């Protein structure tokens, strides 16, 4: 019959402010309006590119990506970037130094 598309796909889930304490472990959320299998996706924390890493683990399901972060520092506080197949988003990251008697 008829071959082709004409609907386009963009984010419906645009990335949001995470507020952690010096030391925790984020894991930020990003949907895509379609699965965008065709071309892969890059995660840049702070301004650096991490993706596939030991202590960056940015896992992927179906049509969401998590990516984690360990040993949060306040440095890298700043502002996070999400580009894929073009789009990109942007967020803000806080690091509040630890506090409290307890000890771990």
């Amino acid at each position: 019959g008829s071959s082709g598309s004409s609907g386009h796909v963009g984010i419906t889930k645009r990335l949001k402010t995470m507020e952690v304490l010096e030391g925790e472990s984020c894991s930020f959320e990003c949907v895509l309006s379609h699965e965008s299998a065709s071309d892969p996706a890059m995660w840049t924390v702070g301004g650096k590119t991490v993706g596939s890493s030991s202590r960056f683990q940015a896992t992927r399901q179906g049509r969401k990506y998590i990516l984690v972060v360990r040993e949060a520092a306040p440095s890298d506080a700043g502002e996070v970037v999400f580009s894929v197949r073009g789009l990109t988003s942007k967020a803000s990251l806080i690091v509040r130094e630890r506090s409290g008697p307890s000890s771990g």
